[PDB]
């Protein structure tokens, strides 16, 4: 089997993507985040707190004649950002662009921090990382991709963001009219829970590269691109006027700006980030401050490759017994 679905951007900034997903029978379908930093398959419900619903589709289980409720199983994540959501688990048939998985934990919440209510875009999150970090007690569970493997023509799906624009998410094929040139594979570990490997360097505009070794993770449900602060000064003081805010928390630069582009380095091969994917637009309505789309990892524990760094390429995550990740330019 495969599947194929398109994912949109939820704004002009493309903070995050949707992607539309069938549950239950009849299907309800709500928009949710792929997100390959996280293993949880949560949705907004008829048992979220009324007051911290605002605008989101929910998911109400007793109208679906498949759900069944996974008895005594709860959850409960809290993500980089500080924000969280928990509650209770239900079964039941989940469908993504064609491809149909019977018996998928649906994480129903009761709880969902400030952060979810108020983004009225987002219906929930579908994990993508390993079954390892998902957060189902006492019996874990496991993801989308973990349960519909071993059914896959090959055991892969693929991101294909776009910039100001869809994009699409495949499982179980990739699509060779979707990229240029050959896709480059690199090693993964999974010690972590995550989609973890390490670039070769970087290169901030035309500027010679820099051959050194950044260990990150491939995470779709971050916006930015996190790095070691060293590369990171090195990005900003290339643009006129830059600076770190403390208040704002992180680099600004001015909205007048140019921006160069940033690459990074996968094996051999490289991918190039334009300067306009690292334009975040005024850090409030009106200002001549914009906030940048590259910003220290420094306060994290990890480096990150979000959306700016990944929707420069065509992404293979490989879910064969030894899993790697591909990259390919578009
Ligand atoms: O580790 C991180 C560090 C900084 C920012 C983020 C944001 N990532 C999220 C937020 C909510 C849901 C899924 N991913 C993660």
């Amino acid at each position: 089997s495969t599947g194929s679905a398109t994912t949109t951007p939820i704004d002009s900034l493309d903070d995050a993507y949707i992607t539309p997903v069938q549950i239950g029978t009849p299907a309800q379908t709500l928009n949710l985040d792929f997100d390959t930093g996280s293993s949880d398959l949560w949705v907004f419900s008829s048992e979220t707190t009324a007051s911290e619903v605002d605008g989101q589709t929910i998911y109400t289980p007793s109208k679906s004649t498949t759900a069944k409720l996974l008895s005594g199983a709860t959850w409960s994540i809290s993500y980089g950002d500080g924000s969280s959501s928990s509650g209770d688990v239900y079964t039941d048939t989940v469908s993504v662009g064609g491809l149909t998985v019977t018996g998928q934990a649906v994480e129903s919440a009761k709880k969902v921090s400030s952060s979810f209510t108020e983004d009225s875009t987002i219906d929930g999150l579908l994990g993508l990382a390993f079954s390892t970090l998902n957060t189902v007690s006492p019996t874990q569970q496991k993801t989308f991709f973990d349960n519909a493997k071993a059914s896959l023509d090959s055991p892969v799906f693929t991101a294909d963001l776009g910039y100001h624009a869809p994009g699409t998410y495949n499982f179980g094929f990739i699509d060779t009219t979707a990229y240029t040139g050959s896709i480059t594979y690199t090693a993964v570990s999974t010690k972590q829970g995550f989609w973890e490997w390490t670039s070769t360097g970087y290169a901030v505009g035309s500027g010679t590269f820099k051959s050194t070794s950044i260990d990150g993770i491939a995470d779709t449900g971050t916006t930015l691109l996190y790095l070691p602060a060293t590369v990171v000064s090195a990005y900003w003081a290339q643009v006129s006027g830059a600076k770190s805010s403390s208040s704002v928390g992180g680099y600004v630069f001015p909205c007048s700006a140019t921006l160069p582009s940033f690459t990074f380095g996968v094996g051999s091969a490289r991918i190039v980030i334009p300067g306009d994917y690292i334009d975040f637009g005024p850090i409030s309505t009106g200002s001549s401050s914009c906030f940048g789309g590259i910003q220290s990892s420094a306060g994290i524990g990890i480096n990150i490759f979000g959306d700016v760094a990944l929707k420069a390429a065509f992404v293979v995550f490989n879910g064969a017994t030894t899993p790697t990740l591909g990259f390919a330019s578009k």
